[PDB]
C-alpha cells in the first residue's frame, strides 16, 4: 500500500531553491491541514541541486536521485501520493543562453513525462510551478492570466513548452494540473548566480558586482515563502487547468535593487561595474495576481524585511555558499 | 537567393514524408522559378510514416541520409554549405499523440532545439520551421491572423507550438533567420493512409467501412499539398527572419461534408459509414487567415474539387504503394 494516515506528497527539483523551501516549510507545518506529512523529493541533483537545503528535514523526507524524464522510475516512484508539486527545471537565462538543450529536455521533455506518469498514477492534484518570464516583456501595466505566450529566451520557451504540454493534458485527459506563475524570487539557499545572492555574496568578500547594460530592466520581486504560500493556495484552492499569477511585491529597475542591496550590506557604488548587456534581456515583468487573492492569498513579507533576512542569511552562511561561489569564480 | 556554390543546395529534413517529399518533388521538377538544377539533401530518419517510394522519381538529384534531427553531431557536419534548411520533421497524428505523446515533445520539440542550434552554428542563411494551425486552439467564427495567442489542447499541437516557441526564441535571442509556416490540413499523393482523406479512400476502395467520430461537425479548412509547398516557397523566396506566415485553406468543410464529398468522389455509400464514439483530442474548428502572405504573392492553385478528383485518380492507380501501409495499419 503506497498511502498511509497522513498526506503523502511528492516534490519534483525538491532539493533546489524553491523547492526546498516548499518542503522545509511543508514538514514544520506551516501550511494548516498538512501537519505529519510524509514527503518525497526526487532531484537529480545537477550544478543546482544541493542536499544541504534539506539536511534538517531527512525525518519526514524520503528522497531519490533521479530525473523527472525518467518514467519508469516515475511509475514506480508516484503511487500513493496525494499531491505532486514538480519544481524541476533549467532555471538561469544565461546558462540557457549558452546551451539550451537541457532547458528543453526537463522543462518540456521532463514535463510531458510527469505529467503522463501523473495521469496513470492517478495522483489527484498536480502543480507544475512556472515563470512570468513566458510572457516576454510589457513596457507599462501587468500581465493578467490571458495574457499571450511570447517567449523571447531560451529559458522562458521552454518553461512556455512545459505549461502548454501540461495544458494539453489537461484539456486532452482531464489531467488534474494547475499552473502557477510568478516574479523573480529571492531568499536563503539561493544558488549564487541569481542576481541577488550573486551580488550579496560579492559585496560581502569586497568583490565587484556586474550589473548588466543600463541597469534599467525591470523585475518585481517576492520572497521565497511567499511563492510558497501563493503555491500551497493552489494546492487548495485552485481549479484543474487553469493559470494563477503570484505577483512580486518590490517593482525595482536593476539600479534601484542595487541601491537596495548596497544598503543593506554597507556597500559602496564603487563595486559596482557596468558590463555587456544579456542577450535579448526582457526589459520588464510585471503581473496581477487579483485572481489568485480571490482564493485568499496575500503575501506576508514586505521586501525591506525579507532583504534583511535574506542578507543576515549568507551573511551567516558562508559554510554553505563559499563552495558555491569559488566554483563559479 | 545567392547559393554558395554554383547552383543552390536546399536541405529538407522530413523530406521522405507526406509534405516534405512533394516539396522535394516540385523543387527538383523546377516548378519554382530560380530554383532550378537545385543540389537536395534530405534527412529523414524513416519513422512508420517515411518512405523512399515517395523520392523515386528524383533519386538522381537527392543526397538522402537516414538520421534524426536531433543528432546534433550528424547535423554539425551534414549542415554546412546549404543555403536553404526547412524542417518537416515532426510526428504528425492526432491520435497516435493521444495514445503515447513522449515521441512527439522528442521530435517536434526537442528536434527543434537541435535543428535550431545546428542551424546557427553552421551559420545556415534561411531558415524555415513547418508548423500547424492547430497551435491555436479552436475558433468558433472568423479565422486567425499571425498574432494570434498559442492556445494548442492536444498533446500534438502543444508539442507544435512548443517547438515554435524555441525557434522564435532564437530568431529574438541570438538573430537566427529562421521563418515559421502554419497550415491546416493537407491531402493530396503519398499521404500516409491514417490520415482521413486517404484512410477514406483506401478503405472505399477495398470495400471496407470508414469510421465517422462523434456528430461529425467538428470543421477544418482544407489545402492540396501543392499549394501548401508553394507558399512554404513564397517564405522561402519572401519572407523575413522571426516572422510566422499562414497558409490558408480553401475548403471549410465539417466532417459530415467531407464525409459526402469523399463517398461522392469515390462512388461509396453511407452504408460503408461506422458511427463511432467521439476521440478525444480533436478541436471544433481550425481556421487561418492566410492575407500576410498572400500580399507577398502566394496564390493557391488547387481548387478542392480539383484536387480531391486528382488525389482519387492517384490512389486508384498506385495500389502498389498504398496497399502495404494499409494491410499494417490493418
Ligand atoms: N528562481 C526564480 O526566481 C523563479 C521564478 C519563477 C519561477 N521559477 C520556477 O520555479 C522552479 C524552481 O526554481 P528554483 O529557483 O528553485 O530552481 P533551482 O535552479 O534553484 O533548482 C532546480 C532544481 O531542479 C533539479 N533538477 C533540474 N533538472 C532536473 C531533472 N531533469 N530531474 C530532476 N530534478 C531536476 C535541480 O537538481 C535543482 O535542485 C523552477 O520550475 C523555475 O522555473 C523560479
Ligand atoms: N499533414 C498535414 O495536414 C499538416 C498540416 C499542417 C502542418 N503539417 C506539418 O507539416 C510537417 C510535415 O507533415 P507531414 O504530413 O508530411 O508528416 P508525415 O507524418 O507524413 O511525415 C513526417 C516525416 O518526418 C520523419 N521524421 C519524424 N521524426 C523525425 C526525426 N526526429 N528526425 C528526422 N525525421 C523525422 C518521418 O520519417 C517522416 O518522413 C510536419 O511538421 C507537420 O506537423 C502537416
Ligand atoms: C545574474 C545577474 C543578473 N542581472 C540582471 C538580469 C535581470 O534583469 C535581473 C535578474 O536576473 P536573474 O537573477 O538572472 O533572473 P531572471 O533572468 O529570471 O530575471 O538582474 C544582472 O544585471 N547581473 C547579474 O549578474
Amino acid at each position: 500500500v503506497p498511502r498511509g494516515s497522513v498526506p503523502r506528497v511528492f516534490v519534483a527539483g525538491g532539493a533546489g531553491f524553491i523547492g526546498s523551501h516548499y518542503v522545509r516549510e511543508l514538514v514544520a507545518g506551516a501550511y494548516a491541514g498538512w501537519q505529519g506529512c510524509e514527503v518525497t523529493v526526487l532531484d537529480s541533483l545537477t550544478y543546482a541541486g544541493n542536499l544541504a537545503n534539506l539536511a534538517g528535514v531527512r525525518d519526514a523526507v524520503t528522497f531519490v536521485r533521479g530525473d523527472i524524464c525518467d518514467g519508469r522510475l516515475l511509475a514506480e516512484v508516484l503511487p500513493g501520493h496525494d499531491v505532486v508539486l514538480n519544481f524541476a527545471a533549467e532555471t538561469h537565462v544565461d546558462r540557457s543562453i549558452a546551451d539550451s538543450a537541457e532547458f528543453l529536455r526537463t522543462n518540456v521533455q521532463g514535463v510531458q513525462s510527469l505529467m503522463q506518469a501523473c495521469l496513470t498514477a492517478g495522483v489527484p492534484t498536480i502543480v507544475q510551478v512556472s515563470t512570468d518570464e513566458v510572457y516576454g516583456s510589457i513596457e507599462a501595466g501587468s500581465w493578467s492570466e490571458d495574457a499571450p505566450l511570447a517567449p523571447n529566451s531560451p529559458y522562458a520557451a521552454a518553461k512556455a513548452g512545459g505549461d502548454l504540454i501540461a495544458l494539453a493534458y489537461a484539456r486532452t485527459y482531464g489531467l488534474p494540473v494547475r499552473i502557477t506563475r510568478c516574479g523573480n524570487n529571492y531568499g536563503p539557499y539561493q544558488f549564487p548566480e541569481k542576481v541577488i545572492p550573486l551580488f550579496l555574496t560579492r559585496l560581502m568578500d569586497g568583490r565587484s558586482v556586474p550589473l548588466y547594460g543600463d541597469g534599467r530592466n525591470v523585475r518585481d520581486w517576492i520572497h521565497v515563502a511567499d511563492h510558497c504560500r501563493g503555491i500551497q493556495t493552489v494546492v487548495e484552492r485552485g481549479a484543474s487547468g487553469e493559470v494563477y499569477h503570484i505577483a512580486g511585491t518590490a517593482e525595482l529597475t536593476n539600479l534601484e535593487l542595487t541601491q537596495h542591496l548596497l544598503d543593506a550590506v554597507g556597500g559602496s557604488w564603487d563595486a559596482v561595474e557596468r558590463v555587456p548587456d544579456r542577450k535579448g534581456h526582457d526589459r520588464r515583468y510585471s503581473l496581477s495576481d487579483a485572481k489568485l487573492r480571490a482564493l485568499g492569498y496575500a503575501p506576508r513579507v514586505p521586501f525591506a524585511d525579507g532583504l534583511a533576512e535574506t542578507v543576515a542569511w549568507y551573511r551567516a552562511n558562508r559554510h554553505w555558499w563559499e563552495p558555491l561561489r569559488k566554483q563559479l569564480d
